[PDB]
C-alpha cells in the first residue's frame, strides 16, 4: 500500500515506480506494464 490503487495514490518521492503490489522502487517489475504498473509506469 506504499502507492497505487491499493493506497489511495500514494505517489513516492523521487518518482519511483509504484508497483501492482502498491510498492515504490525502480525496477522494471515495478515499472513494466509485464507486472501491472500502476503509476509512474515507463513505457
Amino acid at each position: 500500500e506504499q502507492c497505487g490503487r491499493q493506497a489511495g495514490g500514494k505517489l513516492c518521492p523521487n518518482n519511483l515506480c509504484c508497483s501492482q503490489w502498491g510498492w515504490c522502487g525502480s525496477t522494471d517489475e515495478y515499472c513494466s506494464p509485464d507486472h501491472n504498473c500502476q503509476s509512474n509506469c515507463k513505457d
